[PDB]
């Protein structure tokens, strides 16, 4: 049984509530939404190395209010033409001097219930030891049932400098984050 992901106050991460994703504990800033190449709507999921755009987590699972470790979760940046351009997903690009494929985290997912049609939407949060409480890593490894014929190339989420930004990327080099609740009530 997997316990809930906890925010930096030690409180379980609740679905559909705003949290900022913060680089901890060794420096760096927040995750935010950036425009990478004068596109109509910004689609870059980036880290401010040293800007903040909170996120909302969704599992659409009756009986589970919280995001648990290793639970499939869909992620949106919080907020007029760009209202449907906030849903996180993963997508291949070709990068670097070796022109090698790398999957970046970007917006432009179509929010939905999990299935073969939207494999790109699904993330996991795992505990990641740093010596500081409440540090985690993001990960791409969707539950097999979401696409039974998929053989996923699972990878932890890290950062890769590209297009002038520290971009969230499936480079399998975990970058530790914590979750800071925006509205404590
Ligand atoms: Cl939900
Ligand atoms: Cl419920
Ligand atoms: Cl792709």
């Amino acid at each position: 049984v997997s316990p809930p992901v906890l925010d930096m106050d030690g409180e379980p991460l609740k679905i559909d509530e705003e949290y900022s994703i913060i680089s901890i504990p060794f420096g760096g800033g927040s995750v935010y939404l950036a425009n990478l190449g004068n596109t109509k709507c910004p689609n870059g999921v980036v880290q401010d190395s040293s800007n903040k755009t909170p996120v909302l987590f969704y599992t659409m699972k009756l009986g589970s209010h919280f995001v648990s470790e290793n639970q499939d979760v869909s992620i949106k940046f919080s907020t007029k033409s760009c209202i449907n351009e906030t849903v996180w997903k993963v997508a291949y690009s070709i990068v670097g001097p070796t022109h090698s494929p790398l999957r970046f985290v970007i917006t432009g997912g179509t929010f939905g219930f999990p299935g073969p049609n939207n494999i790109e939407n699904w993330f996991k949060i795992e505990k990641y030891e740093t010596g500081r409480p409440h540090s985690y890593k993001l990960r791409y490894c969707p539950s097999q049932y979401i696409c039974p014929t998929c053989q996923f190339d699972c990878a932890d989420v890290g950062l890769y400098e590209n297009k002038g930004y520290a971009r969230l990327a499936l480079n399998n080099k975990p970058y530790p984050f914590g979750f800071s609740k925006v509205n404590k009530n």
